[PDB]
């Protein structure tokens, strides 16, 4: 969803 907690934050993961 438009918010998932950063949309994006907890799957930074990739870069570490």
């Amino acid at each position: 969803f438009a918010a998932a907690x950063g949309l994006a934050a907890p799957q930074x993961p990739a870069p570490f």
